[PDB]
């Protein structure tokens, strides 16, 4: 179940997350902007999902592009914050997944998000460990899609 | 016109803003829920739109209503933290506006939030200064709906 994955994120994967989140963090429209670049970048099949935003190739200029990145990472604002009391986590994980579920993506399809975070994570020195933990709680939302 | 609204906030009301945020936003679970239990009883006829959430009168015991507060905090705390920047404002205030105006919520209803607003401040010691000043936030989302 979802809670079974929230349950098992450990105290280091837990210190991990909040100690790169500190950093990847601090500039949302910055590195939300990067996230999603990235992902129409590697992923191109995932553009004709996005077609509320209009033209993505025009990154920061887009304005509709921005205000979705810099609400993406608030989203992920709250799973940091909820990481030590997975009652909580995992009720705004399941309010995000219908976010999702309503879209048709899929728990493999959302699963692509870690190929962005893993690059922008190395921008900021932070390797494999931190991608790794990443990945485990994008696992979570997995669980629930 | 959602540029002059957001013009409106000036340094006096930004800092009035800022300055009771502090304080409740620092329970996001607690006053995000207060918020809407608050508004399903002065407002029973906005109960409707909320049908995916289930029974909204068993409050924090509801894991739908709770997820959902806690995401509407988090709104919140992105208006606040773009108060610098008018066109980032701007447009993270038109892309919350779509969650709105596709589940066909009007300027109109959608400022029933203000007496809420008002009545958790109150709670807090916060009186009709910092309502007005939240009323003024709420106001830049309404220019878009
Ligand atoms: C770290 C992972 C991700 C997070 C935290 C996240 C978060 C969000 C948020 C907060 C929204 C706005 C929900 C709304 O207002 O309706 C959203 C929308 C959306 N997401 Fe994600 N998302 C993630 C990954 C993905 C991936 C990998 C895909 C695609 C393969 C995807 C596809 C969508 C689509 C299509 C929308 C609708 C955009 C629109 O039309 O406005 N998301 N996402
Ligand atoms: C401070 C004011 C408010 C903020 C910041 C806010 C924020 C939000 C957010 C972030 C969502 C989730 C969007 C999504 O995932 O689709 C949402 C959903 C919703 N809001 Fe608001 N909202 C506010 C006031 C209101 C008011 C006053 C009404 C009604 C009179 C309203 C009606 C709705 C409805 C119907 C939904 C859909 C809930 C669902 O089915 O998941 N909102 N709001």
């Amino acid at each position: 179940s979802v809670y079974d994955a929230a349950a098992q994120l450990t105290a280091d994967v837990k210190k991990d997350l909040r100690d790169s989140w500190k950093v990847i963090g601090s500039d949302k429209k910055g590195n939300g902007v990067a996230l999603m670049t990235t992902l129409f970048a590697d992923n191109q099949e995932t553009i004709g999902y996005f077609k509320r935003l209009g033209d993505v190739s025009q990154g920061m200029a887009n304005d509709k592009l921005r205000g979705h990145s810099i609400g993406l990472m608030y989203a992920l604002q709250n799973f940091i914050d909820q990481l030590d009391n997975p009652d909580d986590l995992v009720c705004v994980v399941e309010k995000f997944a219908v976010n999702h579920i309503t879209r048709k993506i899929s728990a493999a399809e959302f699963g692509k998000i870690n190929g962005p975070i893993k690059k922008v994570l190395a921008s900021k020195n932070f390797g494999d460990k931190y991608a790794n933990a990443w990945a485990k709680l994008v696992a979570v939302v997995q669980a629930a899609l």
